């Protein structure tokens, strides 16, 4: 008999709003919220360690209407000798409703946790830093993403101000993506390069690039060109998608709008770690 | 207005079954299962062409006590000209029933699935690859994992034997393991050597390590140590988790249960592609 998974996920609230999980962005995500707040390097991490589980299910599974879908709890540990130094919980937020009304819905929330997690005696008054996971429905193809954070003190019960998820983000081609992530530009110019084959002629390629901790995150792309039926399309979807895998760093998520005459015509996605990008057709 | 995303999981079968979706080793892995098939490099990438989502819901979501819990349909496209090459279905069987159950299943299943593939007239008769994702339950630290496949000719209907996943595995230490993989030997060694800090004295350290596509995919570790109290066994855990990050390759599955005196004690896991290991205890 080996120790248990502690940390379970509902699927009632995702079903009941047509909302994708995306455990791996959601757990990940807040992971990454934890180093941008302390030096983690030394922490050990465990899972669910003072949120009592009926008081999730209470939270998430028993509303009729829910907007909250989950909660996630991650618990480190560091140092005189190992003891508690943060909780971070990551609450799902459902894709019907707007980014207020997730914060909202985040407020109300956190104040119960805040309560309960002071009610548990093992718990050592540790900073709790909540963040908001803005979840994609199930007919989209992009991936919920951290929307804010909002950190109670060490002694403290008070809520302090939802905040940006440190990111920073550019527009392609730019002078300053240029001077800031030289080589990472001449990745995104070397893919452009290959889709120039679908006869030499040049094609823009217009580009949003966000960066967590300094690495690329996500690279979101756009090309506007005249259609020559499916076929060509088609072409034009090996052409790059293969471009995307040969060219581009692989622990990024790339998405790749092809759009024309108002409409976006094909999306390629090769998602954070994808060992191969997919294709959808409008 | 986007095109939309075409293949959605449905989560009722599994809340049934108490089974975790593991999404990313179930579309990865067949994706996997795909290159071992053939020269994968070129094919572009789509998902549920030919299966109907009614039959999809029927199969899955209208079955009061189900054993089939996602089918998920993978189509590549290669050449005189983009066309069909090959359908890959990952089948998703419950985390309650045996792998002989499972694979009992996934020929009813594929038959099923056979006979409707083929009355769409799109469908150029490329053969067919139906794989088992034997799914681990939400309780359990293992990800679900492929454990069978099965092909359909292409211009035929009759389904072939179940076959094993192409999957080399080896034991450490082993001679075998340290001249197929000399360079993941040491980084185990050198892991090994990190947790020795736990006096100097040398911790044996033994595992599985099983190999996809030639590179490391999941390394399965146990130590076997005398119990001197929780304070202990949390500095250890420590040691072990930063020994994971900085030695073992990040997009490998490593595990690490700790024994003594015949009880697993604490397991740590570091997930296919995660940012950070996690601990839990007896």
């Amino acid at each position: 008999n080996a120790p248990l998974k502690e940390q379970k996920v509902i699927n009632t609230a995702n079903i009941k709003t047509n909302s994708k999980l995306d455990l791996a962005e959601y757990e990940n995500g807040l992971i990454n919220i934890a180093t941008q707040q302390f030096d983690t390097e030394s922490h050990v991490l465990q899972l669910n360690q003072y949120i009592p589980e009926k008081l999730i299910d209470e939270l998430v599974a028993k509303v009729e209407a829910p907007v909250l879908t989950n909660i996630i709890e991650q618990d480190y540990f560091g140092k005189n000798e190992l003891s508690l130094s943060g909780v971070m919980i990551g609450l799902a937020m459902s894709s019907s409703v707007s980014n207020e009304e997730a914060m909202s819905k985040g407020t109300e929330v956190a104040k119960q946790l805040i309560e309960a997690i002071n009610k548990n005696d093992k718990y050592n008054k540790s900073p709790i830093t909540f963040a908001i996971f803005k979840q994609e429905s199930t007919s989209s193809l992009k991936n919920g993403t951290y929307i804010a954070s909002a950190t109670v003190q060490k002694n403290d019960t008070n809520l302090g101000n939802w905040s940006t998820i440190d990111e920073k983000s550019y527009s392609y081609p730019s002078d300053e993506f240029t001077q800031a992530h030289g080589e990472d530009n001449t990745k995104i110019n070397n893919f452009a390069k290959e889709i120039k084959g679908f006869n030499g002629d040049f094609i823009p390629v217009n580009a949003k690039v966000s960066y967590k901790k300094d690495q690329m995150d996500t690279l979101n792309m756009n090309i506007v060109i005249k259609y020559n039926g499916k076929t060509e399309l088609m072409a034009l979807t090996q052409l790059a998608a293969q471009g995307m895998l040969d060219k581009l760093p692989k622990d990024a998520k790339v998405q790749l709008q092809i759009k024309s005459e108002s409409k976006i015509e094909a999306v390629i996605i090769k998602e954070k770690n994808s060992d191969k990008p997919f294709v959808s057709f409008l």
